[PDB]
């Protein structure tokens, strides 16, 4: 079995730096805090970390509004702290990826200040458009089109200084670059070269579906209105009012991604050492998601686009057949030679055990680790962290502040998945020496924390460790997969490889006991040994499964070790 | 040597052909297809390698919905013929070794049925045979009559019709003339057993039952003594009289409907036990989400339902918009959701949907028939798919579909009309394509009948029909009846389907569903060892049957499909 390049079967962990570890008692996570817990990634069996943005930012969208793409946000630390983090992560054998959003810059960026001021070379750096006349009151200017921001209201903001509207698909303070401007595309290569020269192992790149919008040149000099959804529940200022035909998934965006990959291939060729990678973010239908890998004209894109299917298409409402059918979607659509990946959460979505159930944490981590390719873990999933309670008063997410009110903010807020990491049962769950955490610590940190799980016989974290260890086995790096539902309640996933041990997941995803015939599972010879069990299972690691009839309790997952095929 | 295999029960791997009798063969020049026409062409099913036929309804009917408005469930519609013609059809079909299934709709009866006439007259035994409801109290305008709820008919307008005679509304999920039975009435349920026993006793091999998602609606007992409003869609393009205004929460897919289906299977199992000979079957129709579709098979409490629900995925979820990955992913949906022991089936068309080559492309006909025949289980063919018939042009003036007449106008009728898929069958290039001796047919014959007709395809070297015969012949091979199946996309353009069975020949479909050429590595296809032989090819393929595939690199044209025969595993 030929050793794979590191990025083909890494365990990749997303750090949300503001909530990982506070080293200096300001209630804000920082780079010295990360550096102090780099050993956690080695202990967990993580190969690679990526951080939510740490570049200079006014923090309107907590780092996704970037005012300087070449330096470190002061609350997180200095360039020297970042250099230390790379150095110490590399000494521990970890890979470190930087995340930034190519789509937009902070309105406090020099790019925007100069563009707004029509400074030479900067006039066309962002999307600038004239108003339309208003038939119903001519004093009230109308925006260039009906386009709606992802955070609600118009995607167009008036600039007093420039006397034009600028485009913002996200917050007012996040200004969309013009990706038809060769100088914008050059600046992206400049930013990437700068951080690759510092020794970064690659990039994650956000909000790619929104890169390119309709060219007014193709619409008689107008920005064309997006079609209406025609749904009475959305007013003109509300996300859902429009279908983003002219504002999302434009085929031209992929050409920008293919150019990024061409640049990275040339960089890897010229510098050698370990491959530097680019992973892309886009929430889009599966066929538009697969174009990030490349196209059938032979274009090559991101090393992979993130697979959000366990966020978008599965929940506690899903049965075992739903689990199998959604897992099959990436495996069916992915190009030949493509690397699969599995994402169970992030700082934009409810935490894994909240979207599913508290009794499904171990089964979900097993799916992540046992499916072919790359396991992606969001901060907290290795200990089963739940959504934290955040009051209206304590809400800081711009999405909730702009779309929501004291009665509705919980429908929109991303803050419950951004509460500080549960290190232990000390003040602020050991995230900080201060009680003044930027978001409130979840109420359950005394029951759910890393230190407790390390000192109990059976725990989500000990299961996580056993599963990342299991990924060293040839059966998981190189083995076939077989996946099928045994019932509406239980499915199996088998990894097999001739002459190497067989590994079988059995998972009752339902709220009721289920009894299955193990004779239905391909490649499973009995007796077999329990390798991992859910923390609530009656079966311990080392338990022998001898009967073909197996009763699984609600949420119960087993990994069995069986005879080689 | 090749292993002995046990022959499957007939219904587990039959080629099932839907006849639309009004459009199949006119024996008497009235431009209307009839039973003597079908009898005259029973040899067509043997020639095609069809095992079983089902007929769109041939029971007495005022023809408001061309047979689906049934006025007598125990006799034959006069335009199609007589009970004697039906007994002759069964006898001759059985002599030729064909199975015959009758289709009828349990959901509703004609307003000209004795059931409805007796019910409207509140006759003993019939007063509660249908859903009858008082107006919704209008305390505000006591002089304005309100229907019981906002429920919308599938053919447009209110699902409630006022009866001056009864001074109540009756429910019709379909046309005004199609009256919904009360399926909580034990006498309605017994009458459905009585209908099935009557036709099984005549010698029918089974039933297809229509419109099952609509059987049961909300009980007013659960809604404080009124019929509850269906929730609103909130779509600005629909007003209260337009299908789409509501979401059918209280009118479709109610869990109690499946108990009726499980009772039908119980009745049939008891009938089979008490009559012996070959199994008589029930196939169910419902257009529903996959979880609600699989409940027709049975439930995980051990209830058993239809021998299978029809799989409409090649109608509802695939089209000319689909790539090879879409094809594979949709095929995997039935295989992933079907219960253990469930027999898979595959439907590419019917009289309610556009014809297969119109929904896909003209260059995809052979590949679509190959998928149908090589997938495990039952292949279902709709009249004309064996010759690649396209939708016929039907003007507003020639439109007779009640759905288009009620929902449509000269500008919009084409959005709704089912008539294009109901045009007369193309036998040959004679008057009215040999469907009729007369130039006057009940729907116009498609303009392409001189290019697309059965006699032409029997006489040309290569044709859709000759490919169809080769594929139904191939289904008798153990590899297709008993073999395993492996399906994956090689690219966005091309997928494989492999049927394999140790000691028996391997068969491989390769299909480029795209509008572009594709080159694939046959080294990636499981169980394929080269050299292999072309068994069937698309009529436009570079490769004739017998062509030797020696290279691992294979270039396929847009729409090109091959079946390869390869050495046993
Ligand atoms: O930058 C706009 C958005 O980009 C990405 O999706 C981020 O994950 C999200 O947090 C941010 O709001
Ligand atoms: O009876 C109502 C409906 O039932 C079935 O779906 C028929 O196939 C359709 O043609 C008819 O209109
Ligand atoms: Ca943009
Ligand atoms: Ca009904
Ligand atoms: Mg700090
Ligand atoms: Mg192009
Ligand atoms: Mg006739
Ligand atoms: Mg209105
Ligand atoms: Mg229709």
């Amino acid at each position: 079995v030929i050793q794979l390049d590191w990025w083909k079967n890494c365990v990749l962990y997303q750090i949300y730096p503001r909530s990982f570890k506070d080293s200096d008692g300001d209630g804000i996570g920082d780079l010295k805090g990360i550096i102090s817990e780099l050993k956690h990634f080695v202990d967990a069996g993580v190969d690679a970390i990526w951080m939510s943005p740490i570049f200079e930012s006014p923090m309107v969208d907590f780092g996704y509004d970037i005012s300087n793409f070449y330096d470190i946000h002061y609350e997180y630390g200095t360039m020297e702290d970042f250099e230390e983090l790379l150095d110490k992560a590399h000494e521990l054998g970890l890979k470190v990826l930087l995340d930034f959003v190519p789509n937009h810059a902070s309105n406090e960026s020099e790019y925007f200040i100069k563009s707004e001021a029509r400074e030479p070379g900067y006039e066309n750096f962002f999307i600038w458009a004239d108003p339309l006349p208003n038939p119903e009151n001519p004093g009230v200017r109308l925006p260039p089109s009906n386009w709606v921001s992802q955070f609600g209201g118009s995607a167009w903001e008036w600039s007093e200084k420039r006397q034009q509207y600028y485009l913002h698909q996200f917050a007012i303070q996040q200004v969309d670059f013009d990706f038809r401007n060769p100088a914008v595309k050059q600046e992206m290569f400049n930013i990437m070269k700068f951080w690759l020269d510092k020794g970064a192992d690659g990039f994650r790149l956000d909000a790619l579906p929104y890169l390119i919008e309709a060219d007014p040149a193709d619409h008689e000099g107008r920005y064309p209105d997006d079609p209406l959804s025609g749904l009475t529940q959305f007013e003109s200022h509300q996300l859902g009012y429009t279908i983003p035909l002219y504002t999302k998934d434009l085929i031209e965006l992929y050409d920008v991604v293919y150019e990024w990959r061409e640049f990275l291939d040339e960089y890897n060729k010229n510098h050698g050492g370990d491959t530097r990678v680019v992973f892309s973010e886009g929430y889009a239908n599966v066929s538009m998601t697969m174009l990030y890998y490349g196209n059938e004209d032979g274009a090559i894109g991101a090393h992979f686009p993130f697979n959000f299917d366990f966020i978008t298409d599965l929940s506690s409402k899903s049965n075992a057949r739903d689990f199998v059918y959604i897992i099959l979607r990436w495996l069916t659509y992915m190009p030949y030679g493509g690397i699969p990946n599995w994402v169970f959460g992030n700082h934009d979505n409810n935490r894994m055990p909240t979207r599913f159930r508290h009794d499904m944490v171990d089964g979900l981590n097993i799916i992540n680790m046992l499916l072919p390719g790359v396991a992606v873990t969001y901060q907290g999933e290795e200990i089963g962290m739940r959504d934290g309670y955040v009051s209206w008063e304590d809400t800081v997410d711009i999405e909730a502040c702009n779309r929501g009110d004291p009665d509705t903010y919980h429908l929109y807020s991303r803050d419950p998945a951004r509460t500080p990491y549960h290190w232990d049962n000390s003040t602020s769950a050991g995230f900080s020496t201060s009680t003044n955490t930027w978001l409130p610590v979840a109420e359950d940190y005394q029951e759910i924390n890393l230190a407790k799980q390390k000192e109990t016989a059976r725990s989500h974290f000990k299961n996580y460790q056993a599963l990342t260890k299991l990924r060293k086995q040839a059966t998981l790096s190189h083995g076939e997969y077989d996946i099928r539902a045994l019932s509406d309640r239980t499915f199996y996933l088998v990894r097999s490889l001739p002459t190497h041990d067989t590994y079988v997941l059995l998972f009752n995803v339902s709220e009721r006991r289920d009894t299955v015939d193990l004779g239905r599972v391909p490649h499973l010879t009995l007796p077999a040994t329990v390798y991992v069990s859910s923390i609530h299972s009656a079966r311990l690691a080392g338990h022998e499964i001898t009967s073909s009839q197996l009763s699984l309790e609600a949420g119960e997952a087993l990994v069995l070790k069986a005879q080689p095929i």
